[PDB]
């Protein structure tokens, strides 16, 4: 099905070649794109053939300057799903992002959103370039894209420049104070856990593809992305899989809970791993989160199909390590891939426990709308597939402002100073790897 298949050159890693190709194609064609890494394939979705924009109050489908603009009601997953299924009648895959705000409708909180709040942006690409350890496959590539790959193979990948440091120690948004307020709300019995966050400004412009390459070779995320889409530049090393739906009907979700530092050498990392695996506080939070995922997944699964296939094992994520479980079910004939995403979104590590009360608290105690942060980056296929990675450990550039964003799960025993240090550990997935724009 690919019109070209080129063997991967010796000594070149696919993440490096795919991100370099995104830079070369940017220079020659100047188009929007989304690069998504999923199970050893880096798929560069290049150019926008058609775009679906789901907002809180409207749905727009834009193709070649022509817009279908429609009011929508009911579930946001049905509005997005109907438009995306339409894109996939004539193309194999669609890609994009879903905001954290897409998940508030299931809890009846959508009236709290401001008008015109973005919920999702999903596009069908003009071209797809798939890069694996074995080969480069070209789908619907015109002469400029074919010549860009030829030029890159002739020159080889660029050497990544040295990175530039950033200060994460300032607290202009009062994260420590906001954690103290959440702790008091938890002590009052309003909820059990809430995830709060803070932004850190990057006071210099970064090169997104070079920063992506440098951070990727020091991280082991479950998925990753690099994009330039409708005025947003973003990259991330997604630590958690929100949902994967396969064409054969198998649904997977991989919740994480608990955090210890990682990357401090073998001896310190082993002590942190043994503490994480045996700490009552982390075990209880992980068990509650697995029980929550199983309750959610039963609403969309064939009866008796839900199962935990890997339980409470350490998942290494670069600057941090977490407890994780892999939950599997079979999609019920009465359900669909968007209803599976809606059942599992937002993740507990994006919201809290109970999830409804965590989302309500975020509207008051966090900077809203969150947008891409704690939402998902997605890949959908014409055969029914869906892959949705949780957007944490990401960097953004919008309108000349570059920033990072990290948070923490706050419970009754949380201390503001420790939670602030925890956001610093999560920021460390990116802060040593920022390449300035040259
Ligand atoms: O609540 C937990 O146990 C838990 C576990 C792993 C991650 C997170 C979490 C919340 C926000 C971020 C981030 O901005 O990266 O990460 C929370």
């Amino acid at each position: 099905t690919a019109s070209s298949s080129i063997p991967m050159p010796a000594g070149v890693n696919p993440a490096d070649l795919a991100a370099e190709l995104a830079a070369v194609v940017t220079e020659s064609v100047d188009e929007d794109y989304l690069l998504y890494e999923c199970d050893g394939q880096w798929v560069l979705a290049a150019g926008v053939q058609a775009m679906v924009e789901l907002d809180s109050d409207e749905l727009r489908v834009i193709r070649d300057g022509v817009t279908r603009r429609q009011q929508w009601s009911g579930r946001p997953g049905a509005a997005l799903g109907e438009a995306v299924d339409r894109l996939l009648l004539e193309t194999d895959q669609a890609f994009g992002w879903v905001a954290f705000e897409f998940g508030v409708h299931r809890y009846g909180l959508q009236q709290r959103l401001a008008p015109h709040t973005p919920l999702a942006r999903v596009f069908s690409p003009r071209t797809r370039i798939m890069v694996s350890e074995k080969e480069i496959r070209l789908f619907d590539a015109g002469i400029r894209h074919r010549e860009a790959i030829d030029r890159l193979l002739a020159t080889g990948v660029r050497e990544v420049p040295q990175s530039r440091s950033v200060d994460v120690s300032d607290d202009p948004s009062g994260f420590r104070r906001r954690v103290a307020v959440a702790v008091d709300e938890i002590a009052a019995g309003r909820y059990h856990k809430v995830i709060l966050s803070r932004c850190v400004e990057v006071p210099f412009a970064i090169d997104f593809p070079l920063t992506y390459r440098l951070g990727r070779r020091h991280n082991t995320p479950v998925r990753s992305f690099l994009l330039q889409l409708g005025g947003i530049r973003a990259l991330g090393y997604s630590p958690e899989l929100v949902t994967a739906v396969r064409a054969d009907g198998v649904v997977i979700t991989e919740p994480l809970a608990g955090t210890r530092a990682l990357g401090r050498g073998p001896a310190i990392d082993r002590l942190a791993r043994d503490d994480l695996e045996s700490n009552s506080k982390e075990i209880v939070e992980h068990a509650i989160s697995v029980r929550s995922s199983l309750e959610e997944i039963t609403d969309i699964a064939e009866p008796g199909s839900a199962a935990v296939i890997d339980f409470m094992t350490v998942r290494e994520r670069g600057s941090v390590q977490h407890l994780g479980s892999t939950i599997r079910a079979r999609l019920d004939p009465s359900s669909d891939r968007m209803a599976a995403l809606e059942a599992l979104f937002p993740a507990v590590t994006a919201s809290g426990i109970p999830k409804a009360a965590g989302v309500e608290a975020i509207f008051r105690l966090d900077e809203c709308p969150r947008g891409l942060y704690s939402g998902a980056v997605v890949m959908l296929s014409a055969d029914g597939g869906l892959d949705a990675a949780l957007t944490l450990r990401a960097a953004y550039q919008v309108g000349g402002r570059t920033w990072l964003r990290a948070g923490a799960g706050i419970i009754e025993e949380s201390e503001p100073e420790r939670e602030f240090e925890e956001t610093c550990e999560k920021l460390s997935t990116l802060t040593p790897y920022l390449v300035a724009r040259q």
